[PDB]
């Protein structure tokens, strides 16, 4: 059977300009900001209260929205620096059964640092703010996204990923970095699916994995990484631009725009290496350079910048509704 082979060949459905516009009216950048983002921006490095507050927020957030999302914790322990920790990643399904998933993912832990001068790292950008997007995406989409409960169907749903511990707790390293990616992808690979195949496993299921991290500094700029994804790179290209045009953004210009063409000079480490290494498609939606806040106690609220996130929003939903044609 060849439904791994689905992916290479799926298609978008093009919205067209008042579907744009009514995408653009559905989701609100404050509703997101009061509820999804503000109760994140608080100290969460494993194992830590705001860990399992963080993780507590996340599936009531979920649990409030009609679709029939299915939630699942992978827990598990493992060896660090600081000795023994426990890990959690949160895994959101939609029609788990269903061969194929499109993943949008981020990372709900974040660093650890001394309380220098009584100052306590948020990770805003970094990844508090993927963290909420994404579960304004889940919000902003309930009522079409329940749709997918219901013969003429690619076998196709949507997963969120919110893997712990993608930090390192010392000097970051092969092992000391992406607890809980590291530990998902390998049980992923592992896990047969759809239950009861031959061969396929749950990794042949991610279509893409479009994976946000360090969003929310003004002017971002993000290269294409992947050739083997550079197609929907060019879809959130063309978004982006659709969206411009129709004047559905707010502060933004064609020539300060946040996909560029250009392909980037190093590899970047995240969550994603132990996926792609097995040959997921990775979307990677992180911006080069970094925010300037990046590792700094200055990566706080006060320095996100509200329009961007909108933008963001906009164009992220979009991408998400063509790509399962909804
Ligand atoms: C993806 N992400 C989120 N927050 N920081 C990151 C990256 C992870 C990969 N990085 C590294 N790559 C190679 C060697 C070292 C690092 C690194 C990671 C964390 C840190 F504090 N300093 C360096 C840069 C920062
Ligand atoms: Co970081």
């Amino acid at each position: 059977s060849a439904w791994p082979e689905e992916k290479n060949y799926h298609q978008p459905a093009i919205l067209n300009s008042s579907a744009l516009r009514q995408i653009a009216e559905g989701t609100s950048i404050s509703e997101m900001w009061q509820n999804d983002l503000q109760p994140l921006l608080i100290e969460r490095y494993p194992g830590s209260p705001g860990s399992y507050a963080a993780r507590q927020h996340i599936m009531q957030r979920i649990q409030r929205l009609q679709a029939d999302w299915v939630l699942e914790i992978d827990t598990f322990l493992s060896q660090t620096p600081e000795g023994e920790r426990s890990f959690s990643n949160i895994i959101s399904t939609l029609n788990p059964t269903a061969k194929r998933h499109l993943v949008l993912a981020c990372h709900y832990d974040s660093k650890y640092f001394s309380h220098w001068n009584n100052r306590v790292f948020v990770g805003a950008t970094d990844s508090a703010v993927p963290c909420a997007m994404m579960l304004e995406l889940a919000r902003a989409l309930d009522k079409k996204l329940l749709s997918l409960k219901t013969d003429s169907k690619p076998d196709l749903s949507l997963q969120l990923i919110f893997f712990d511990g993608e930090e390192a707790f010392l000097h970051w390293s092969p092992q000391d970095s992406l607890y809980g990616s590291r530990h998902l992808a390998a049980k992923m690979a592992s896990t047969p699916h759809p239950p009861g195949a031959r061969g396929t496993s749950q990794l042949h299921g991610m279509d893409l994995l479009v994976l946000l991290d360090l969003i929310g500094a003004p002017n971002p700029t993000f290269p294409n990484f992947f050739p083997n994804s550079a197609r929907w790179f060019e879809r959130l290209q063309a978004i982006e631009h659709e969206l411009h045009e129709l004047g559905l953004l707010k502060d933004h210009s064609l020539e300060g725009r946040y996909f560029q063409n250009y392909s980037y000079g190093g590899v970047i480490q995240d969550d994603h290496i132990p996926f792609l290494r097995r040959g997921v498609p990775v979307l990677h939606l992180i911006p080069s350079p970094f925010p300037e806040v990046w590792h700094t106690m200055d990566d706080n609220e006060e320095n996100l910048d509200e329009s961007t996130i909108d933008n963001l929003n906009k164009i992220l939903q979009v991408f998400v509704l063509e790509y399962l044609h909804l």
